[PDB]
């Protein structure tokens, strides 16, 4: 329906399960001659992991690096819907279908529904390949699960590509953070999940917007204006503290709404917003995933 845009470049980390779904997904469209007779794409690949840790992100990047292929991102969030949804898949090959929080399935009448999603994967089916995603892959029951043939466990993010998030969450945003801060925020954030790092940047992100809100006082300074970001002009003005040279006594109603300079997103904001926030997974739910991870293996 609508055509994601993400890079390789974009996702952090991840390079195993990247090599996984070049072999699985993006390798086989390319090149169809390869996979004939006997080999040809997996009817289903599940990503099973801790919550956070790029799932869904990845199942975009993967849609977008086919783009032969069309993504249909259907939510976990009714079999004429489906019955149409695999119809539309086979007009337009190839095709893959994405199902965040497949742990949908698996007490009542909806249970009952469920049933005709099983129905497409075994009909002609060659270049549809469906994407399934949870975080919990144990709740799932053992007819879908045999469907699935490969599995891949997305694991926690390392050091490395945790300071890679952090630098990619703040964006074009004013910032003042060097390469040395980001690889100090990957080694005090361990265990620490991809949305953990998201709410800390959000965070970080409002206390310039909090500064003005809350400022008593502001400051004449030079800088770039907002109209040409290329002519530096001396009219801004920029919260400043109630003793500074040139404090006035104003709040942010009588600045002009094109003279404010905002400002930047510090260090010390993110390492206060780090302090307020820690890790969502436990040592608890690893290892059940470690149960699932050996229990069936790949297609048991
Ligand atoms: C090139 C532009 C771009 O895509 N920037 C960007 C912004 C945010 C995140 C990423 N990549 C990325 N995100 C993750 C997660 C994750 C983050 C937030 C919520 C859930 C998961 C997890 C693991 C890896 N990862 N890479 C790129």
């Amino acid at each position: 329906i609508e055509r994601p845009n993400v890079k390789w470049s974009c996702v952090a980390g991840l390079e195993g399960a990247k090599e996984a779904l070049k072999e699985a997904v993006i390798l086989p469209i390319k090149f169809p001659h390869l996979f004939t007779g006997k080999r040809t794409p997996w009817r289903g690949i599940l990503l099973f992991g801790p919550p956070g840790t790029g799932k869904s992100y990845l199942a975009k990047a993967v849609a977008t690096e086919a783009n032969n292929s069309t993504f249909f991102s259907i939510s976990s969030s009714s079999e004429k819907l489906v019955k149409n949804l695999f119809q539309l898949a086979r007009e337009n090959k190839p095709s893959i279908i994405f199902i965040d929080e497949i742990d949908s399935l698996c007490s009542e009448a909806a249970r009952r529904i469920k049933t005709e999603f099983l129905v497409q994967m075994q009909v002609d089916n060659d270049g549809i390949l469906v994407l399934g995603a949870t975080n919990i892959p144990w709740v799932l029951d053992s007819a879908i699960r045999r469907r699935f043939e490969k599995r891949i466990y997305i694991p926690l993010p390392e050091p490395h590509a945790r300071a890679a998030m952090f630098k990619l969450h703040l964006g074009t945003t004013q910032n003042s953070l060097t390469e040395a801060d980001f690889r100090e925020l990957g080694r005090k954030t361990d265990g620490y999940s991809g949305a953990d790092i998201s709410i800390i940047v959000r965070d970080a992100l409002m206390q310039p917007v909090r500064k003005v809100q809350s400022a008593t006082h502001f400051k004449k300074v030079r800088g770039p204006s907002r109209a040409d970001p290329n002519h530096l002009v001396d009219d801004l003005l920029t919260p400043c503290s109630p003793g500074d040279p040139g404090a006035i006594e104003m709040t942010w109603m009588d600045v002009p709404g094109d003279k404010l300079l905002e400002p930047v997103v510090s260090m010390s904001d993110m390492l206060r917003s780090l302090s307020n926030t820690k890790p969502t997974v436990n040592e608890h739910d690893l290892l059940k995933l470690k149960k699932f991870t050996e229990d069936f293996g790949q297609e048991g």
